[PDB]
């Protein structure tokens, strides 16, 4: 579902991650560490407990933007995110993590469900 | 209430802007017109019709980010906003398009109640 051409996007610009409290207020901030797990799914490291962790534990909203800036691309990464603790994706966010930065809170992992271009704006589903 | 360093990165970067509509699904999308008006208040330049304008105009929350590629720098900034088609910022907006884009539908005016240092720094006012 994500492309290489995606892929590439995706490893080379930030990621940019909407999420919502209860009351309907948006969440916006970079998550330097957010990555690709398989073709439909992206992991991040959760070290804070922000608000983010809070959002996505309430009601599981999330969007994800990446841009390129100069070349004026992007992908708009539209799912569901849940927080772990344990189990595959938090053990290997914390192996992800030695020697690089601290030992994880948690693992946010995010599935895709609907990916938009964001020269058009059109659903980049095919 | 706006650092210099901040209005640097501001002209540097580009505006990530996150809302959410009347259901209560987030929105995130770039507006590269986003730029400081005054030390409180930000505006852009709105030439479409799409989910940013319309969840402003639903209920009127918003935040935006702006974040350097390259270093761990960037800022987020939290408030309330209004679209308007009319005006002295609408005018403004105008003036600004002219060599730049297209004319505008519209000006979407920001009003900064906080500021968050993203990477380094919590809170900033």
């Amino acid at each position: 579902m994500i492309t290489q051409e995606m892929k590439d996007l995706i490893n080379n610009q930030l990621a940019m991650v909407a999420t919502v409290d209860a009351k309907g207020q948006p969440n916006i901030g970079p998550k330097r560490s957010m990555r690709l797990w398989d073709d439909k799914t992206f992991i991040y490291n959760e070290n804070t407990d922000g608000q983010t962790r809070i959002n996505i534990e309430d009601n599981g909203k999330i969007e994800i933007a990446f841009v390129d800036r100069e070349r004026l691309l992007g992908y708009r990464f539209v799912g569901t995110a849940e927080i772990q603790t344990e189990g595959a994706y938090y053990e290997a966010a914390k192996k992800w993590a030695q020697g690089r930065m601290g030992v994880p809170k948690a693992v946010g992992i995010i599935h895709v469900e609907r990916i938009f271009n964001l020269q058009s704006g059109a659903n980049a589903g095919k």
